[PDB]
């Protein structure tokens, strides 16, 4: 799987344009804002966008999803249904940061643990990883050993759990039981900061010790 | 000032019907839900409802405000503007607890620190007390030494500050600098649990020591 990271919004979130090398069929993961910047990269890359994927219901991951879905004529898929309250609360999310109103978002379909999403010949496995948000999912490409994981895990950190319905014990358990077993060699693209691997975090991440 | 407490919603919130004894002009503070229960008490009390007052933007304090405002033909007044994001997020608030959708609420006017609200011959002084929510206000009747204070202070407790834009240092400072100086003899009607006085909390509330 090929990809391009597109930093979007004032929160500087790692939106991912991902695509199959043979078919050039593509997906956007977490198009958080800066819809024009995203469109410019998508259009200049020459790929065929087929879908928008959402890891979780937070503003900096979903702000441009509705505009891009309409622009390209593609579905918005994900996250898990427990984040519906966050997506319904997008106006409140944006108003809290003094930003322009982000409209409520209803995805074409929710995702569940164990779902398959096809990006041309790339098969993404969906893993439900709650703790940061109760509906947070991640996308795993087994063939390229690549994880697109939103705000579950960072290089030397983990997602905040002090939000409504956040749960630290739940988040750490999800990382250890669902992510780490995918293998040390797995690279992850987090929502913020630099990329890292699961192996490096297993042994160096201060939140994953004990 | 006369009053009647009307426990509403599954959160068992202390909605207040308050009124002037001479004129029988009345106000509702925090009509949180159970709109029929509220209407039954208001109508049976014989008072003339003139206004709805809001201490803060949380679901269990505002759920029935819009229906009652329309039913009686009265304004919704308060809280302070910083809670606009909470009122915009009412659908998200209710969806989070698996309840029926509560619509976004736009009050007739926001309140500010130092505002006067007239309930017949009762003059309420408005105090801005952030920390639980950034737009939280309280209503003080100096003549009857009575405070209607929402979720700022409880008997032996204080409002949670772990919500988005919550701030514990700010909440405690607001209590100590804006509430306690009103006098030890002041009775308060909190959003939850039994009534108490400012004097008792000053000396016994574990959150107010030091
Ligand atoms: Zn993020
Ligand atoms: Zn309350």
């Amino acid at each position: 799987m090929n990809y391009r990271i597109i930093p979007v919004t004032a929160f500087s979130q790692n939106c991912s344009l991902i695509w199959c090398e043979q078919t050039r069929l593509a997906a956007l993961v977490d198009p958080g804002g800066d819809a024009e910047k995203i469109k410019q990269e998508v259009d200049a890359s020459g790929v065929t966008l087929m879908q928008i994927l959402l890891t979780h219901g937070h503003l900096d991951h979903v702000g441009a999803a509705s505009e891009l879905a309409q622009h390209y004529g593609v579905p918005v898929i994900g996250p898990e249904k427990e984040d519906e309250f966050w997506l319904q609360g997008l106006p409140a999310q944006s108003r809290m940061f003094g930003l322009d109103e982000c409209q409520p978002l209803t995805p074409d379909r929710w995702l569940n643990d164990g779902d398959r999403v096809s990006v041309g010949n790339v098969t993404l496995q969906v893993l439900h990883c709650p703790g940061h948000t109760p509906g947070h999912v991640v996308f795993f490409d087994e063939q390229s050993q690549l994880l697109i994981s939103g705000d579950v895990i960072f290089k030397g950190g983990v997602g905040r759990s002090d939000f409504p319905r956040g749960d630290h014990t739940q988040l750490i358990d999800a990382i250890k039981r669902k992510l780490l077993p995918l293998g040390d060699d797995v690279t992850f693209i987090p929502g913020h900061g630099p990329l890292s691997t699961l192996g490096y975090e297993r042994l160096h991440n201060p939140f994953l010790q004990d």
